[PDB]
């Protein structure tokens, strides 16, 4: 009947239901007046296509979820600069008017944007990285919280000896944490950095590739005696029994299994997570959120805590210049973007679980959504979504949302310590192509080295000995030429 048609490709979170059969895809596509041909891939799948796909240049006049502004810098003829566009998408522009730092996510320093980002709104403005203990232990054994690298020994070999979960059994796993990857993941053990002043940005960004920023100076920590200190702290904790003798070998779901134990003991002291609910299940009620032990040295003030925020994803719309219908796409993008379908896609559609109040509110049936997330029908996109929240609208029953919040509550004074431009690497600090392929080249054998050594170190000690070694080893392998390269966009990006 004359529509114009546009292929969507939409890279899927688990959990969800097909697009087709969600009512306010529908509705988008009727508001859209264009037809439109969806493409789902599940994210492994996407994972290993996605390479592919650019090289061979076939890509869907929309996709979603499916590339970031690194991968259309590699291949920038393939898609549309939507920064010229943006006239055609005034949803898009008051999301930037109100939240600027995501535009900048997107937005290379010539200006050129290749992907417009999401926020899923102000409950998840912190950091997804948090230190849990268990309260309830420390209460029965007469126990403060610890502030210092020393009064948390204290507290763990009492865990470890003290029978807290009553049982009678040394089941008790004072500290636990996960095993290391190729990068510092989220609830990485290397948070414990924060403690020696140096604020970690696990999320994302440089931070998991082992850098940081101090006074607007861009160092890596995988040679700073912060690192040396943490690793030797860890291993005398292991050395203890203080964790478990196996972390390094451990999947990071059996290391949850730990934590969640069968939903009435308690097994775990300390681990860090995202939220209370998330990390323990049942058992969350004896756990709380604590700021971060301050390691020899660093005084309460200059104590800092993980830098990220969980608001921004920098892969949500990008066009292909090549696609025939660019107005009816730019249309279908200001739609995502506006309240309407950012909720719907976000939460599902209205009058299934979520119910439209009027006055920008919106309630969220909280057992109906956790059903559909447990069917793995869940009737929308969710935090894959492409759209944004504005700071205007109040969501009630977002759980997930809630509990972050609350577990971020406990780290506002930590993270008022660090200045967030000048003491971090702000995510928006974007490497051109070319030294975008010499960072990922060089971090490639960095990684091997310091995940080897960083685990040998940590489970069998000899830091000392082997350290010189090591750093004048992480550098033949260009860690000075990355620290440079960091500091030069760094500046760019943040100083006049």
């Amino acid at each position: 009947d004359g529509k114009p048609i546009v292929s969507v490709l939409v890279v899927k979170r688990p959990a969800t239901d097909k697009i087709a059969n969600m009512q306010w895809a529908k509705d988008l596509e009727a508001d859209c007046d264009c037809k439109i041909e969806w493409q789902e891939v599940s994210e492994d799948a996407w994972a290993q296509q996605k390479n592919a796909t650019l090289a061979a240049g076939k890509i869907a006049d929309v996709s979603l979820h499916a590339f970031f502004p690194a991968n259309a810098a590699q291949f920038p003829g393939l898609f549309e600069d939507l920064s010229k566009d943006l006239d055609k998408m005034p949803n898009v522009k008051q999301f930037f008017k109100e939240k600027p730092d995501a535009q900048k996510l997107t937005t290379d320093p010539e200006g050129h944007m290749y992907a417009l980002p999401s926020s899923r709104g102000k409950s998840y403005s912190g950091t997804g990285q948090h230190m849990f203990i268990n309260k309830t232990w420390l209460d029965k054994l007469g126990l403060q919280v610890p502030t210092t690298w020393d009064e948390l020994e204290n507290v763990l070999k009492a865990f470890k000896t003290e029978d807290p979960n009553g049982n009678g059994q040394a089941d008790e796993i004072p500290m636990n944490i996960r095993k290391l990857d190729s990068y510092f993941t989220y609830y990485s053990p290397m948070l414990l950095l924060n403690s020696t002043g140096i604020v970690t940005g696990f999320n994302k960004g440089a931070s998991p590739t082992g850098f940081y920023a101090k006074n607007g100076v861009v160092k890596s920590f995988l040679t700073s005696d912060e690192y040396k200190q943490v690793i030797k702290y860890y291993h005398k904790l292991i050395s203890e029994g203080l964790i478990p003798a196996d972390w390094a070998t451990k999947t990071f779901d059996a290391c949850d299994t730990d934590q969640l134990s069968d939903g009435k003991t308690a097994k775990t002291g300390v681990s860090f997570g995202w939220s209370q609910d998330a990390s323990f299940g049942t058992l969350k009620d004896q756990y709380i959120p604590i700021p971060v032990p301050s390691a020899p040295g660093v005084s309460p003030d200059k104590t800092v805590w993980d830098g990220s925020s969980a608001e921004f994803e920098a892969d949500r719309f990008s066009l292909s210049s090549h696609a025939a219908n660019k107005d009816a796409a730019l249309k279908l993008a200001n739609l995502l973007y506006s309240e309407k379908y950012s909720v719907q896609q976000f939460l599902g559609s209205f009058g299934n679980l979520v119910t439209d109040d009027g006055n920008r509110h919106y309630t969220v049936d909280e057992d109906k959504y956790t059903k559909a997330m447990g069917d793995n029908l869940f009737p929308g996109l969710a935090d894959r979504f492409s759209g944004w929240i504005p700071d205007g609208v109040t969501i009630k029953g977002d759980v997930d949302g809630d509990n972050l919040l609350e577990a971020n509550k406990p780290y506002e004074e930590q993270r008022s310590h660090f200045d967030p431009v000048k003491d971090y690497i702000p995510d928006y600090v974007n490497p051109d192509p070319t030294d975008s392929n010499t960072l990922t080249n060089n971090n490639a054998q960095i990684s091997n080295v310091v995940m080897q050594k960083t685990a040998t170190w940590m489970s069998k000690g000899g830091i000392d000995e082997e350290w010189d070694a090591y750093c004048k080893q992480l550098d033949s392998l260009g860690l000075q030429e990355n620290v440079k390269i960091w500091q030069k966009w760094y500046d760019i990006y943040t100083k006049k």
